């Protein structure tokens, strides 16, 4: 081993990186992490971080010639999706900005980035109303597709001049715990959806896969300290695996667009599409857009 | 504390080390990632016998991330050493261990038995001129540029655990003239594509700078090399002249006699080697005539 090893092995680069509220394996060749680790809370997901603040950058900690850039994402049609998101880090500025290091992110279909993806970060945020911790393992894959001629393929388009892999599908590993002393059973669950639109049809338990299937084909052991002689139970058993349906999504979407409106007729016409798409605002909606209202009146 | 309560995920890059070869496993593609091996006059020589071999998984690979001789058998593609048998002739016990799947990536049959063979015939040739001579090999799945400017990795998977078939394979060579000479390194790296290759060209024209190899394989290679010394390229301090037609023909058809079962198919060597305008030399001569007589004291 010596005298192989007289000149070092090579290095892959695959250590675990920590940072504030989440932790990686980068994959080097395909510019993308392979996993990302995080934990959240009711605590953690509450505060006054503020994701337009934020700004995407290379880790300043991956060698530059491994890193991905701005560059690479910017006009080639992906948009750069977190695997540890921003909203899980409203208690910290510093953990949040660390979720837009490149490291974290992927190219992502716009419209999954911003629609069902997000949906499921917003159920594993939900989870924290039941249960004290949840664990969450994000990332990508490049899964084969068998051909014509009956030959399985991995095919992935490569984008930039640092040639970042864009994943087939993206995968999400659920734990959650009710309390640090309960002894109830943990609860798991393991999904994986295309990188691409998808719609309010589909419920979550159609994307939900077993946690050895998955592993096969991610090449991961997750959780591996988790006991799988004891009992554990399905998450989409014993919580919900519910996400919100077309009006609970649009609602919150349209309440999140008031706190940027910079005009009263901005205001007006967020209010007209929901009362269009046949949308009853809440209290909470008519909360903001009445102190909205009443904040642009008193601006230049 | 709370984030690592039920561990990191497992990636199982660790580096496993064998008898005369260390590797860095991919789980997901069932191939090694890289192969590094170390070579000399000594470990060339000796009486391990690769016909005794048998292709296995690997005893240290959890079963759910190993490929199996099923995936390969039928496939298309051949089981492909990247540490070669022919390194591990002074171990029997080092020459099993290269066929441990680990090692094993799923390679084109020519470019095995052809060009990649030339290649690891002259990394032993190395060991002739330099005490000690250092190889990693691995898989390479690189891109293609579409039609529209789109650039695509696109790569087979065989069997039923889906073993990635490489688009091309590397070697990087690091050789050291001896424990005491004073003369810098030679380090050569080199990128082939899994495919047939004939004789035409020439191993330079394969040659890559290390650290574009680096950013093709997301891998940094012998990292205590100090890179501000002066270490000078394989090619320019050596020939990297590969075996030609004549030489590499006349030395498979040497090998095909010491398994001719019956004057019949050593008299069908030599007409092929001379079919194909090739004058046997002393060797080849000295070896038939010992076959031959042996073939006639048997049965
Ligand atoms: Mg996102
Ligand atoms: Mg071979």
């Amino acid at each position: 081993k010596a005298v192989l090893e007289q000149f070092g092995f090579p290095l892959t680069g695959t250590e675990a990186r920590c940072y504030t509220n989440h932790a990686l394996s980068y994959d080097q060749a395909k510019r993308v992490p392979r996993w990302v680790l995080e934990h959240i809370s009711k605590s953690k997901i509450m505060g006054d971080a503020d994701r337009k603040h934020c700004k995407f950058k290379p880790d300043p900690n991956i060698p530059p010639t491994f890193s991905a850039f701005n560059e690479d994402y910017v006009g080639s049609g992906w948009s750069r999706g977190h695997m540890a998101p921003a909203g899980n880090n409203k208690f910290s500025s510093k953990a949040m900005a660390e979720t837009f290091y490149l490291s974290n992110i992927v190219p992502q279909d716009f419209d999954n980035n911003s629609g069902y993806w997000n949906r499921i970060e917003m159920y594993c945020r939900e989870l924290t109303e039941r249960f004290e911790d949840v664990w969450v393992v994000s990332g990508p894959l490049t899964l084969p597709q068998t051909r014509g001629d009956g030959k399985k393929i991995v095919s992935y388009q490569v984008i930039g001049e640092d040639n970042v892999a864009v994943p087939s599908h993206l995968y999400k590993v659920i734990l959650a715990r009710r309390s640090s002393v309960s002894t109830e059973p943990l609860a798991l669950g393991a999904f994986v959806v295309p990188n691409e639109a998808i719609g309010f049809q589909p419920q979550l338990t159609e994307f939900q896969v077993s946690l050895q299937d998955l592993e096969k084909l991610s090449g991961l052991v997750f959780f591996p300290h988790l006991d799988r002689t004891s009992d554990i139970r399905n998450i989409c058993s014993v919580d919900t695996c519910k996400l919100l349906d077309f009006q609970e999504f649009t609602l919150y979407l349209s309440t999140r667009k008031i706190e940027g409106a910079r005009s009263v007729l901005r205001l007006e016409k967020i209010m007209e599409n929901l009362k269009n798409a046949e949308i009853e605002p809440d209290d909470y909606f008519m909360s903001r857009y009445e102190k909205k209202l009443e904040e642009l009146k008193a601006k230049e």
